[PDB]
């Protein structure tokens, strides 16, 4: 695949209000992130861009109501239903914050006072009364919630109470056609019949799948702190960027102060591309668009998507990486990108081996298990290998003795492209 879930943090104009979702749709992250003005474009386009040749992105916003959505704006109608039936129509949120977040809305009554008179449902409510915004609002998230209509500025007594509260009373009748003094068909059954900054991404990024983490924007600062996540957590990788001038100098010295675990491979590049929600070039950070040339290749680096130029030849590009840079050059129309990839192999089969550890759980060890672990292990690496990727293609964790233990994945594997193999031991 060789798989590809990105993960974007930014800035963007519609609600879900600091929160991730998964994105497979560009109409489903405009839906939802409404807009992108130019420090949100760049996360809208960050969906937008990629995902016309990638699979899914995680998207995550920076800015009585249960639920104050984000991303809502002031006159975004809001509509009261009953039962799925619309009342009132006329609401409308009325003050948000900065984030979008629901503080105030106004519901007119005349028509659901009405409606509620109507049904016995007066001014208890709540049950069947419901409201939603409008379809929609910029924003997304919310949750209002309603309650009764403010009214503090063979007959038998029926009286109600939950909790003590005489929640009705009645009179009702077991007769039909009885009715109250009022011609009410108080005949029970009818009765009832009737209705009777900065900081915050660096505090965001969280503990999502995902093999791409680019917020671009950042430029430096955010993605240099950030790095230091996408290192840590064994089998996971993290990738960085930059770009151009003084910064490939600057970069040069970022990329070696310095975010080298290995596990951590870098990079070291401010897109160009029409982006046609905005049709629009700038800066759009191009992280972003390297991120959908990432979700192909066995490692990627070929031609870019849909470049109008990428932020020119030839000894920058050569030198930049030993720090994970990337640059993409253009050669008579059509661009390539140039940047012991063994790297990915690698992690990826450590990644991939050891989450089969909760196998291990499932059974006792034994020479058996050497086998089975080791078949179904040596099954995936073969696979590797018959795809390609991996050549000239196990585990004892005990000497070769008659004795062993628990098992340990060790595998000597070679990438395709390199003349060595590497041991790599997973415990």
């Amino acid at each position: 695949s060789s798989e590809k879930v990105f993960c974007l943090i930014g800035q963007a104009e519609g609600g879900e209000p600091n929160t991730v979702y998964e994105l497979r749709n560009y109409s489903q992250a405009k839906r939802l992130f409404r807009s992108g003005e130019l420090l949100d474009a760049i996360e809208l386009a960050w969906g937008s861009n990629p995902n016309y040749t990638a699979g899914r992105i995680l998207a995550m916003r920076i800015e009585l109501k249960i639920t104050s959505k984000i991303y809502g704006n002031v006159a975004n109608n809001i509509q009261v239903g009953l039962e799925k039936n619309t009342l009132s129509d006329s609401l409308r949120l009325r003050v948000i914050f900065q984030d979008d977040r629901f503080n105030e809305v106004y519901d007119n009554i005349g028509n659901i006072f009405t409606a509620t008179f109507s049904v016995e449902h007066d001014e208890e409510t709540q049950k069947a009364s419901r409201l939603v915004l409008k379809v929609g609002d910029q924003e997304v998230k919310s949750y209002d919630l309603t309650g009764g209509a403010y009214d503090y500025t063979a007959v038998y007594v029926k009286a109600v109470f939950g909790d003590l509260e005489k929640q009705t009373a009645y009179n009702g009748i077991v007769s039909f056609e009885q009715l109250n003094a009022e011609g009410e068909v108080p005949s029970n059954v009818e009765v009832e019949a009737g209705e009777e900054t900065w900081a915050d991404k660096l505090d965001k990024f969280a503990h999502e799948g995902g093999y791409y983490i680019v917020p671009l924007s950042s430029k430096q600062s955010v993605h240099a702190e950030v790095a230091s996540f996408v290192k840590e957590r064994e089998p996971m990788r993290a990738i960085v960027g930059g770009g151009f001038n003084e910064s490939k100098e600057q970069l040069f010295g970022r990329q070696a102060s310095l975010s080298n675990p290995r596990v951590s491979l870098v990079a070291n590049s401010g897109t160009f591309v029409m982006d046609d929600g905005r049709n629009h070039v700038p800066a759009y950070m191009v992280a972003v668009a390297l991120g959908g040339l990432a979700s192909g290749l066995e490692i990627g680096e070929s031609i870019t998507f849909k470049p109008l130029r990428v932020s020119y030849e030839s000894i920058d590009l050569d030198e930049l990486n030993e720090n994970g840079i990337i640059s993409i050059e253009f050669v008579r129309n059509r661009t390539n990108t140039f940047f012991m990839a063994v790297g990915e192999a690698n992690d990826f089969l450590v990644s991939e081996l050891k989450v089969q550890l909760e196998q291990f759980i499932g059974t006792r060890t034994i020479n058996t298990s050497a086998s089975i672990i080791k078949d179904f292990i040596q099954s995936y690496l073969g696979r590797k290998k018959r795809d390609n990727e991996i050549q000239d293609f196990p585990a004892e964790d005990v000497q070769v003795i008659v004795e062993g233990n628990e098992a340990r994945i060790s595998m000597t594997v070679y990438p395709i492209r390199s003349f060595k193999k590497i041991s790599v031991s997973l415990v």
